[PDB]
């Protein structure tokens, strides 16, 4: 058939991504609406948690188009529920996702390094292209949140939680 | 005439309905010019007021048009004057609001309870249609409102109402 | 706070229905993804899935506003990967797409009736406005389709899902 | 000069990719006219291999800038003529494309891996951004009309190409 220089290590790998960047947009849809909750009611955080979460999909939607391109067979698993139910404060929320996205970002690299030992460099140029950037950016811009966050619930959390929900998000 | 599958106990409390609508009409007019005064000075609040004292009108006037068009009779009563003179905090005043909106939906749901009894369809969609989902709507914004005024006004009240009013409303 | 009429029937049914639609949409994607197999193509047929995968889950995004809206609490489950890997013919997609449609309609139908008896007018208009009109049409328009596909593989299987593909879909 | 970190193992590999793309041009060429034939006359056929053509030699072009890029020395050999006169039926045609394209995508690999050994990145980015990537689509939507000119000529073979013809192409 189509498939060419596609290991089954690889293809299986992939099946994994797949399904942890499902499993980060169901997460980021939880966190979008609990900020919506009228007790908790910051819209800003709640547009801010939804736009990730279509992002995630869309990366594992763009997964699953790579899969098919090289011949792999997409295979899906149940989708772990989010690890909470209720996310905490802006602080909390913003650090729960920066390790959300870290784990992401050591899922690529791990299969960026499958992709090397294997000598698949059209694996490893998709990631490099689709993937590996925008992590590096997202990380760069939550890393900026969470830092502008903190700095303003130093004192007067209400107040601080509210005036980044404002004027950053 | 035209009056069909139209209970004397369906137009009564149409009736009932119009004055509750206009009385609410008549405290937000109150709130509004509030919010107004020198003395408390806080435009943006005056405004959101003002806002729903004319929803509340138009409320009333689509009862009134709808009770016309079933060929119910209008009887209009004494509008009560609002339950307060000076409405408080901006805090105060939304609370205030939630308490009212919430007695206006409870009254609509009564009205909706009837009109199923009274096998009345007419009536149950027209309310389904222009009211129910607008009072949720609604309560919802204003209990947002509330959980911002509240964090908000945990330390540094003052500070607090000032900034609601100018990044909120 | 802001709730109003709103039983822990119906909040938990709620929740249930959610999980019931992100389940539709992941096997709408799983649909989807297996007619884009190099082994398969038939992009019409995915591209068909894919529209399906993003309505259902639209439907769950607009079920957990509502349920934030009357001061439910959302809870997210595990979702159960879709009941098949690979889905066979056109005809037999379509076969069990309208199987999983009038799954979710008869859950749409129980939440009704349970709105009814708790007498909850604004979860009964709300699915009537957004739910039933939608499903029944839907399920038309695949049983429509079921119909043309059965005609045209009676002979000549493979000529008949390639036209169904091009001149339908 | 200007020539930096490239081998005369990469040149001259580079000189034999030329070769190869303008080889798989004049097959292309070859296999354009055999469906413009009119004992043949398959329009859409033809000009699906008439673009194939114009791609494949697009290609031996940028190979050549980058050689000239890198400081390194086009040589010229013979091409080779196609492997075959007449090309049979359009299931005929899209397999012997692919097993072309398959091997195309080899010699891209074997490159790549050649400048992996030699520490060439340039070389290595160049193919991941040019060639790599657009092989992979190509195949994958080769690999697409295959299956479908298969499920058409099934049982009536000369309307199944005719249909493929005009409604894919
Ligand atoms: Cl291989
Ligand atoms: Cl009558
Ligand atoms: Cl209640
Ligand atoms: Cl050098
Ligand atoms: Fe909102
Ligand atoms: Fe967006
Ligand atoms: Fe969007
Ligand atoms: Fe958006
Ligand atoms: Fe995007
Ligand atoms: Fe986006
Ligand atoms: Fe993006
Ligand atoms: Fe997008
Ligand atoms: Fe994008
Ligand atoms: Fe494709
Ligand atoms: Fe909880
Ligand atoms: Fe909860
Ligand atoms: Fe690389
Ligand atoms: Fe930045
Ligand atoms: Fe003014
Ligand atoms: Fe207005
Ligand atoms: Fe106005
Ligand atoms: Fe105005
Ligand atoms: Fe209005
Ligand atoms: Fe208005
Ligand atoms: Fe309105
Ligand atoms: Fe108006
Ligand atoms: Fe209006
Ligand atoms: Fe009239
Ligand atoms: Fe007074
Ligand atoms: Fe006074
Ligand atoms: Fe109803
Ligand atoms: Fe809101
Ligand atoms: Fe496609
Ligand atoms: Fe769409
Ligand atoms: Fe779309
Ligand atoms: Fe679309
Ligand atoms: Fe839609
Ligand atoms: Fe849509
Ligand atoms: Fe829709
Ligand atoms: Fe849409
Ligand atoms: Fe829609
Ligand atoms: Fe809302
Ligand atoms: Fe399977
Ligand atoms: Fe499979
Ligand atoms: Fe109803
Ligand atoms: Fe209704
Ligand atoms: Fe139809
Ligand atoms: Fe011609
Ligand atoms: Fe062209
Ligand atoms: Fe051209
Ligand atoms: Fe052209
Ligand atoms: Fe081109
Ligand atoms: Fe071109
Ligand atoms: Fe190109
Ligand atoms: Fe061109
Ligand atoms: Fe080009
Ligand atoms: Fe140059
Ligand atoms: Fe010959
Ligand atoms: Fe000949
Ligand atoms: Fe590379
Ligand atoms: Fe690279
Ligand atoms: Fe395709
Ligand atoms: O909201
Ligand atoms: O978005
Ligand atoms: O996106
Ligand atoms: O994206
Ligand atoms: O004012
Ligand atoms: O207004
Ligand atoms: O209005
Ligand atoms: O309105
Ligand atoms: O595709
Ligand atoms: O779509
Ligand atoms: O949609
Ligand atoms: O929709
Ligand atoms: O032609
Ligand atoms: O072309
Ligand atoms: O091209
Ligand atoms: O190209």
């Amino acid at each position: 058939q189509i498939r060419q220089n596609y290991s089954t290590e690889v293809e299986a790998a992939v099946n994994r991504l797949v399904n942890l960047y499902l499993r980060a947009s169901y997460t980021y849809l939880s966190l979008g609406f609990y900020f919506d909750r009228d007790d908790v009611a910051l819209e800003g955080v709640c547009h801010f948690f939804r736009e990730l979460a279509e992002e995630k999909r869309e990366g594992a939607e763009r997964l699953l188009k790579m899969q098919n391109q090289r011949g792999g067979r997409a295979l899906f698993q149940d989708l772990q529920k989010p690890s909470q139910d209720e996310w905490g404060t802006t602080l909390d929320a913003m650090k729960a996702a920066i390790v959300l996205e870290k784990s992401l970002n050591q899922a690529l690299l791990d299969l960026h390094a499958l992709g090397s030992a294997q000598a698949d460099p059209h694996l490893c140029d998709f990631l490099e292209s689709h993937f590996l950037d925008e992590e590096v950016k997202l990380i760069k811009k939550m890393g900026d949140h969470l830092t502008n966050i903190q700095r303003l619930v130093g004192s007067q959390a209400g107040l601080g939680e509210y005036l980044f929900e404002r004027l950053t998000l």
